[PDB]
């Protein structure tokens, strides 16, 4: 079995909501997103609608990821930390009833031997405590599996986005006063959440 509703979360710094907002969609890397601060050109997808990993937008299946960490730690090329990181939260049902083309996998894509799936039911294949895991830095399965990863083909709505979680109040009123410059676009929850930070 799997959670249902089932959330899933893309992780971007504050300085690219603008353009999210004024796009009114996330690109995929191969779509040439006008992002302003950086934070797969060769992993074949190999259900389709293919292309690669970077044809896609991608999420995860928790907050507090390993790819937050190494944020958090400045171990990413970014060095300006985990605080103005902002966590977009969707569902996979949203995407699959907006007739969304997307792709998922068990474990880390990029991962030769990460198995890829087209259908919701297959979400019971994924390994739900690795995904919800706080210690989740050893054994390497559960490290792996923990990165299980959801890919919407192309773009993803803004409009499907329900939640934007950030780290502080600072972090927050940022973020609503961006939102207040976009009047037509879709106002989300936005939530402090510290138990998805470090
Ligand atoms: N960001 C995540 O939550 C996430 C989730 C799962 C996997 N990954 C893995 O981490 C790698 C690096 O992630 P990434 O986030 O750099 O990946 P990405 O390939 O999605 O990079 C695109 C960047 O542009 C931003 N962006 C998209 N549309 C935008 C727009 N209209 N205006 C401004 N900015 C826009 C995205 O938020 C992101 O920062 C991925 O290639 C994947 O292997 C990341």
């Amino acid at each position: 079995t799997y959670p249902e509703p089932t959330p899933i979360y893309h992780i971007t710094h504050i300085d690219n909501l603008k353009g999210i907002l004024r796009m009114g969609k996330l690109l995929a890397h191969n779509q040439s997103p006008p992002k302003q601060r950086s934070i797969r050109n060769r992993a074949k997808v190999p259900q389709p609608p293919g292309g690669v990993l970077h044809d896609y937008v991608p999420f995860y299946f928790c907050p507090r990821s390993p790819m937050l960490y190494a944020i958090y730690s400045g171990a990413t090329e970014y060095q300006g930390g985990q605080e103005p990181i902002l966590h977009l939260v969707s569902s996979a049902q949203a995407v699959h009833k907006a007739g969304l083309p997307f792709v998922f996998t068990d474990r880390h894509g990029v991962l030769s031997h990460a198995r890829f799936f087209r259908q919701l039911e297959e979400l019971a294949q994924l390994d739900w405590e690795a995904i919800q895991a706080s210690y989740w830095a050893d054994p390497p399965e559960l490290r792996e599996k923990k990165q299980a990863a959801f890919l919407v083909y192309k773009a993803f709505p803004w409009a499907l986005i329900e939640e934007i979680a950030v780290y502080s109040q600072r972090v927050g009123e940022e973020v609503l006063k961006i939102l207040k410059q976009f009047p037509e676009a879709r106002r989300p929850r936005v939530c402090i959440r510290k138990d998805w930070y470090y």
